[PDB]
């Protein structure tokens, strides 16, 4: 019934969106309905045959039962893949978990997409910190005034949090929920294309980025932008072998989206346009 930009450029101002008890007045959870793009069908129907997803869609049933106010709304739990296909990720963002909190209205920030809220919302301290960064680096020359990144991400950056869910107002109660999930996709898109870009900011999503081939795929590792790490090395358990704890630099340090950039070029795929 909807364009793309209804689902990804969204206004909180003019929010309508049902909730999860909306559209399962009755707790049947079926995450299949809420996928609106074909080209992930194929990875779909790989997920549904694994053991886990029955207990997943369980999991969430269970808690419409409990009239848990799950965050963000399913029309748009699924927001990254829905303007993006498999074969148009250009750059992967792992984010950790929604975001917990809402406008004064009920309007929550999470928009299943990583670090990006809806218009005429507040502009969280993260995503303030990667315009700084893309300020300090040339790639934009003044902040934007809302931090709604439909702009990124209709351009192949895809921008996921590993945990889909979390409850309002509650930060990562959800986090296990998801991990076999988010693994198969990682997998996924690392078995059926190449030479993405894997961006790791702090530790968890650097975990996450060592299910991928390094030789396959570029991966780029900081702190997270978060203002408790953001000019602050992190250090991060390197697995293999031999697992030994390294040390990355600050977020605040490294010219991320530089480097995606001369990655894109040196490979010549088509850049992505930070500022617009």
């Amino acid at each position: 019934n909807r364009i793309i930009t209804e689902y990804i450029l969204i206004d909180a101002n003019n929010y309508h969106f049902k909730s999860w008890i909306e559209c399962f007045p009755d707790c049947k959870v079926n995450l299949k309905l809420l996928l609106f793009r074909p080209e992930w069908f194929d990875f779909f129907k790989y997920v549904e045959s694994k053991t886990y997803f029955p207990q997943l869609e369980s999991k969430l049933s269970s808690y419409l039962e409990k009239r848990q106010r799950i965050v963000p709304y399913p029309e748009l739990l699924f927001n990254t893949m829905n303007v993006l296909p498999p074969g148009k990720i250009k750059v992967v963002i792992l984010g950790q978990d929604p975001y917990p909190g809402s406008c004064i209205s009920g309007v929550p920030y999470a928009m299943g997409c990583s670090f990006s809220v809806p218009l005429n919302c507040p502009v969280p301290k993260s995503l303030a910190n990667i315009y700084t960064n893309l300020i300090k680096f040339n790639h934009m020359r003044k902040a934007p005034k809302h931090g709604c990144l439909a702009s990124w991400i209709l351009q192949g950056t895809f921008m996921i949090n590993s945990a889909f869910t979390t409850v309002l107002n509650e930060s990562g109660v959800h986090a296990r929920t998801w991990e076999s999930f988010t693994a198969d996709l990682i997998d996924y898109l690392t078995d059926n294309y190449d030479d993405l870009i894997f961006v790791a900011w702090g530790a968890h999503a650097h975990k996450l980025c060592q299910r991928v081939d390094p030789k396959k795929h570029y991966i780029i590792t900081s702190s997270h932008p978060s203002p408790y790490s953001v000019s602050n090395t992190m250090t991060s358990m390197s697995y293999g072998p031999n697992p030994k704890k390294v040390t990355y630099p600050s977020f605040n340090s490294v010219d991320h989206f530089g480097k995606i950039n001369e990655h894109l070029k040196s490979r010549n795929k088509k850049p992505i346009f930070w500022d617009l």
